[PDB]
């Protein structure tokens, strides 16, 4: 019964939280125990819904938050459409708008750091990289932000709050040195 | 009682299902029986409704979906106040900004095909056809495609989706060959 | 218990309906006894509803459907702060983008003749008018018609399916040599 | 048991009176005793809520409205986001687009007057000031408005319909002359 779980259920909205509960039981994980990752899961899901929320009206199709399976054939149906190339891991939206895949990242680390860390993980000469962190700074792939400047600074802002939050609550360094 | 039908009540939507039911039993068929066309059916009026909601706000009139009398009432209203021609068979919108009617088609053929087939039924020099096929190709009078790519673009990713579904379920192969 | 009272019921939404039973009874008029009137409130109610949708967000102010002394209330606020000229008559709408009222009508006679009438009435050399017919033509002051095009044209739209609506039901002749 | 008090909760939306109610109890104030504070809490409420109604969908943040703490935690993230500097007295939106902080204020006298006493007070080299009265004037920092032309008219009219309201039950006079 940790101080962490109760928190992300009122810092959350409930359609997110029960979203990042779905994802984590199915790779095995429980958001109970595990309640950094819960934390993320949710922080991840919020970000990639107010990342499609900027842009005009049909500019992005949403991979995440679906099971995995329906996410997997959006993919196909994405490459099988545009000709875009297949990725190994599952990206977060595809930007109809450039034709591409995205995969949006969340660190409580250098930006730098994660970047790479995504970068190599996914060789996908192809998708975009877009990562935010909790002190506001961001990264992406030919320094080509997607979106513009208002959007972008909401999800910064959005990030710091719950930060402060965390803090004023004795939650963020444990949350900060377990990512 | 098939596999289709039930497989048909849960890709569409329960609007769409219904509208396909009433749409149907108009034209004396049965959706139990003729369990290829209820898809079909549910098919060409989701991808209707997705075209008019690309484009701005009060950009096309839905005449597709709407009973058959109301129908031709609004049809006969639109040419009566543009001065447009009166197409011979039902189109399914029209276009206030271009000001034409349009048909649209949706097909698991050749698009060159099936363009042929309705350009020469219609025979109406007017009407603007678009025709869309499940494995992404599209094609419009005079290449004229109407709306901008990302909304054709979804459109062209939702119905892969819905072959795919279709196949993993052994339904493709009947669908395909039953057009 | 009119036929005419009936058709409008079902032709008009029911907050329309009952905007118009109440304008009709503030001025003493019964809408039971006098159905030619009903329709016609019903009818100019709604035109001025999707004129006011024509156009962005804020363009217009609604004065059209109000009780009297609240829309007086507001065009005197309007008045008082854009230094407009304080209208005789109650018009419909104003536009805050050109800084006018708007008086709109409705004929089931000649444009022309329906124009002449309001300018003579209002003589306000400030106000701009807008007529639509039932037949499709509309009229406006300096012909600057306000909204484009494509709000105009579903406006003409609807109007010719009630025209047509009244004639199948045998309604429309009794209508249109009652104005 | 005041007219004023009945005559605000009928006035303004449920939401608004209630958001004031909480900001009053929050600064020791009795919204039943302090009858005009209620009034102009009200109204700086609807204002401030109508004016980040004007601008594009992303554009401002909401500050006022909120529960100090929470209010204070959000604009730390801007702050530790933008860079912008931290006002010391809780101001009412951001401007994503602008990159800055605006204090909004709504007055009985002279905008000259309470722009000064605003000026004076937050001493923001950085914060925009944006003043309305209730007669129609309207006064911001640098002569530079935020909004177009048609947002903020509608604020002035709407400002004119309250006072309108006010004087025919005679409480304008008690509440212009206790600001
Ligand atoms: O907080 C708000 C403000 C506006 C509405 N809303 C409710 C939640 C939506 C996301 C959901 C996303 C979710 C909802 C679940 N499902 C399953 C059936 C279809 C559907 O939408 N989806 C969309 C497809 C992939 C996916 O995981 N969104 C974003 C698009 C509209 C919506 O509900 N949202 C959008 C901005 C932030 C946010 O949380
Ligand atoms: O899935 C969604 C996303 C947004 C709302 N919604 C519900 C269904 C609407 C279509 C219906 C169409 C239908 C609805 C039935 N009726 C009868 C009375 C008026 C009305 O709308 N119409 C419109 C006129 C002709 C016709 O057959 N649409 C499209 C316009 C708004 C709406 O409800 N829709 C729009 C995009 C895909 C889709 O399915
Ligand atoms: O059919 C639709 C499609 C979109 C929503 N909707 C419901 C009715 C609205 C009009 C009402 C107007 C009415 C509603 C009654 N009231 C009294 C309290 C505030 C209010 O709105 N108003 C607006 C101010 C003056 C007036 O008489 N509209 C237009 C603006 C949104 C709305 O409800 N409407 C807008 C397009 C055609 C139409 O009928
Ligand atoms: O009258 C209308 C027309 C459109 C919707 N609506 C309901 C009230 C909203 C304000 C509320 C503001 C309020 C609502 C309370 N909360 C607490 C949880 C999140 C939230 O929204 N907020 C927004 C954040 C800070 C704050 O104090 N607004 C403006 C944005 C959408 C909305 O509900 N509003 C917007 C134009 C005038 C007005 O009164
Ligand atoms: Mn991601
Ligand atoms: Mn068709
Ligand atoms: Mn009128
Ligand atoms: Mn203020």
């Amino acid at each position: 019964g940790s101080h962490m779980e109760d928190f992300v259920r009122q810092c959350f909205n409930p359609m997110i939280v029960e979203l990042a509960e779905k994802a984590m039981k199915e790779y095995g994980e429980d958001p109970k125990i595990e309640t950094n990752k819960f934390a993320a899961t949710c922080t991840h899901l919020e970000v990639c819904f107010m990342y499609s929320d900027g842009g005009s009206k049909h500019r992005f199709e949403i991979i995440e938050g679906r099971d995995r399976i329906m996410a997997w054939t959006v993919v196909n149906s994405i490459c099988n459409t545009t000709g875009v190339e297949k990725p190994k891991f599952l990206p977060d939206l595809y930007d109809y708008k450039e034709n591409r895949f995205i995969e949006i990242g969340v660190t409580r680390r250098e930006v730098h750091i994660y970047y790479l860390e995504k970068a190599n993980k996914i060789k996908s000469e192809k998708t975009h990289i877009h990562i935010f962190s909790f002190t506001g700074e961001e990264m992406a792939t030919k320094a080509d932000y997607t979106l513009d400047e208002e959007s972008r600074a909401r999800i910064k802002t959005r990030l710091f709050t719950i930060r402060q939050e965390m803090a004023s609550r004795s939650l963020w360094d444990s949350f900060r040195q377990s990512e």
